[PDB]
């Protein structure tokens, strides 16, 4: 049992570097995020960014979400990120990543008090 | 009855603009591409771009939808878009969207023969 803050951190959180690496950042941090350990996890998006700058997205701009709720925020400010999607030649257990690095507002759901992110809803 | 691909070019292709117009483009927009017709659509993104090079986008890289699905594709360059998703301030048949401009890989769902988009799956 992870609390959901906690899952958010681990899938999402990559405040040790600035930006992706080189094309195999994604097959490494997916690997030891434990997102590739009983199935392969299609898409996933980590944020480099301090963990108090992305938890503070959960005061900025109230906006929905994709599914309907409305718990979701979007941050005022880009932030670097990096996108990892499994290529049509992954197959478990032989996961493949495509790294995509790019700075763009992040959207996040946020719930719980302490009120902090729990899903990674999007990035814009 | 729409069919999907008539669905998709409706809800996300705006070619007659080359980018969000000001902070009222989405109102605008999701009002007369009747987003908001019983319901306000609470998250979409319109591409500005011509459909040919949106279509395109149906033989670029081949990358896993979030759904997991293996039908999606990223385009390999960036396009205009502009996403629109309700505010906290919005609430039907008065609904509300904030505009946000910018340029960013599309990554969409292809389906049928022709083989053009169905569903706008996240942008990059
Ligand atoms: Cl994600
Ligand atoms: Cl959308």
């Amino acid at each position: 049992k992870e609390t959901a803050a906690a899952k958010f951190e681990r899938q999402h959180m990559d405040s040790s570097t600035s930006a992706a690496s080189s094309s195999n950042y994604c097959n490494q941090m997916m690997k030891s995020r434990n997102l590739t350990k009983d199935r392969c996890k299609p898409v996933n998006t980590f944020v480099h960014e301090s963990l108090a700058d992305v938890q503070a997205v959960c005061s900025q701009k109230n906006v929905a979400c994709k599914n309907g709720q409305t718990n979701c925020y979007q941050s005022y400010s880009t932030m670097s990120i990096t996108d990892c999607r499994e290529t049509g030649s992954s197959k478990y257990p032989n996961c493949a990543y495509k790294t995509t690095q790019a700075n763009k507002h992040i959207i996040v759901a946020c719930e719980g008090n302490a009120y902090v992110p729990v899903h990674f809803d999007a990035s814009v």
